[PDB]
C-alpha cells in the first residue's frame, strides 16, 4: 500500500550523510504526521567541519517504498535539499538528494553554490 512506508516514519530518527565534498554530518531527523501520507519534518545535528544543522522540512508519499522531502536549512543560510527516502527496512531509510543555496551564508551566491551537491545518507529508526 501506498503508505506503507510513511506509517514507519513518525517520531525520531538517527541520520548520518556525507556530501560531495566529502565531508560527514551526524544527527536527528523528527516526523510529525499531518495525513497518512505526509509528515513534517525537523532537523538537528552537525557537519564534520563542526557547523551546527538546523532545518526544517516536508515528506510526501511517492511510492509504496519511497517519499519526496524537502528541507530548509536556516542555520546554512537557508539552502533547500531535496530528494527521496526509500525504505530498506522497517527501521532504516536510505537517503539521496541534492541541495544548493548560500551554505556559508554571506549572502552572495558564489560557484560552489550555484549548482545542486550532491547528498547521500541512512536514517536509523530510534
Ligand atoms: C545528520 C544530518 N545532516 C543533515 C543535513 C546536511 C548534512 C550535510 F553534510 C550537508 O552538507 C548539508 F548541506 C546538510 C541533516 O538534516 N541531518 C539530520
Ligand atoms: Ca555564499
Amino acid at each position: 500500500s501506498m503508505s506503507r512506508a510513511a506509517q514507519l516514519l513518525p517520531g525520531t530518527w538517527q541520520v548520518t550523510m556525507t556530501n560531495e565534498d566529502g565531508q560527514t554530518s551526524q544527527g536527528q531527523w523528527h516526523f510529525q504526521p499531518r495525513s497518512p501520507y505526509t509528515m513534517d519534518i525537523v532537523a538537528q545535528g552537525t557537519i564534520s567541519d563542526g557547523r551546527p544543522i538546523v532545518g526544517y522540512g516536508k515528506a510526501t508519499v511517492k511510492t509504496p517504498d519511497t517519499l519526496d522531502i524537502d528541507i530548509t536549512y536556516p542555520s546554512l543560510g537557508n539552502i533547500k535539499a531535496q530528494g527521496q527516502i526509500t525504505m530498506d527496512s522497517p527501521t532504516q531509510f536510505k537517503w539521496d538528494a541534492h541541495y544548493k543555496g548560500d551554505k556559508d551564508g554571506d549572502g552572495y551566491i558564489s560557484a560552489a553554490e550555484a549548482a545542486a551537491q550532491g547528498l547521500t545518507g541512512t536514517l536509523q529508526r530510534q
